[PDB]
């Protein structure tokens, strides 16, 4: 239906891991959604998170921002500290996978508090880059040290609330917080306005960061912004997309991949139906071709909405924002519940 599998999900390593989690293996099945503002608002991914965690187990909050990010949102944690975030939306830098870092400063402090939470000791990992090799920081009072310099992942253990102190400056990327009993996590790596090809803004070794997320299913949710580029080169874009899928597979050989086809957007909300941006249809079609050629799964958000000429109706009923591009909280929740529906069906039939 909405979900088309161009691979062989039932025969896959990731499905086998999901099923055993489903039967109480204690493993953690890690779903990672990387995308644009639809993802960055966390309304879509948090609905997916809550639904699939009830179905298959609360594996914890997963990979979250190291600090508040202007215009973006984490539903599962709250931040209180003096770290300063920076994203690839408007800036350049040495970004780890996801395009977000935070400068801690000296005398730096950040406390993460779970919006719900089970305050037992979680597994904690952090993307981190020290100013100096061998530099330390503390996580709930425990000393954690870098090995050499450059971006790396620090592994430790602590409970929530989680307090991280930096005597000297570091850059920090996403921070993974997992419950030791296992289950599902859903991590949201969104950037307002982003396009898939703009992973090129991130550091050259970004695929090694991806390898270290532990993601068992990678969801790519882009298309809306590509669609608003009147001068986009579909043939070039398609090759870059295929390259990116190839690279994801090389970096995470056991992971599933799901491409979320762009929802309907409107260049202008006038008159019952139109008007679609001129390149939207070509972008959505490219996405499906990439899915098939890359043997990934494909979920048509436009079809989930009711197909072509559905956005104005969604807008009229408050499921989509007035701009005819972004959705309202309940609109995102609705779309994600349909995706969750689609995935549970797939597993059930396996």
């Amino acid at each position: 239906g909405l979900l088309t599998d161009y691979g062989n999900a039932s025969a896959s390593p990731w499905m086998k891991k999901l099923q055993s989690v489903a039967q109480g293996s204690g493993e953690t099945f890690r779903i990672l959604q990387i995308g644009d503002s639809h993802t960055a608002g966390d309304f879509f991914t948090d609905s997916l998170r809550k639904r699939l965690q009830k179905t298959w187990g609360d594996g914890g909050i997963g990979w979250v921002y190291p600090a508040n990010v202007k215009g973006q949102r984490m539903a599962a944690v709250r931040h209180n500290g003096n770290w300063q975030s920076l994203t690839s939306r408007n800036n350049t830098g040495d970004f780890p996978l996801g395009g977000i870092l935070a400068h801690t400063g000296s005398g730096g402090s950040m406390t993460l508090t779970a919006s719900d939470g089970i305050a037992s000791k979680q597994r904690v990992s952090l993307f981190a880059k020290p100013l100096l090799a061998e530099q330390t920081l503390t996580v709930n009072g425990n000393t954690v040290s870098a090995n050499g310099g450059g971006w790396q992942v620090l592994d430790t253990g602590a409970a929530l609330p989680l307090t991280i102190h930096t005597e000297m400056p570091w850059d920090i990327g996403f921070i993974n917080i997992e419950n030791p009993a296992g289950g599902i996590t859903v991590s949201a790596m969104g950037i307002n306005g982003a396009q898939l090809t703009q992973w090129s803004k991130w550091r050259a070794d970004r695929m090694n960061d991806l390898a270290q997320t532990g993601a068992d299913l990678v969801i790519l949710s882009y298309g809306t912004n590509e669609a608003f580029n009147n001068n986009i080169d579909i043939a070039d874009t398609e090759q870059k997309w295929l390259d990116t899928v190839r690279q994801i597979r090389d970096s995470l050989p056991a992971a599933g991949i799901l491409i979320i086809g762009a929802p309907e957007s409107l260049k202008n909300t006038l008159g019952v139906c139109g008007t679609r941006p001129v390149r939207l249809t070509e972008v959505q079609q490219m996405q499906r071709r990439v899915a098939r050629q890359g043997q990934t799964m494909f979920w048509s958000w436009q079809n989930a909405m009711g197909g072509i000429c559905s956005m104005k109706n969604w807008l009229n009923q408050g499921w989509a924002a007035k701009d005819g591009v972004h959705f309202s909280a309940k609109g995102y929740r609705r779309a994600a519940e349909m995706l969750a529906d689609s995935l549970e069906e797939l597993v059930r039939s396996a």
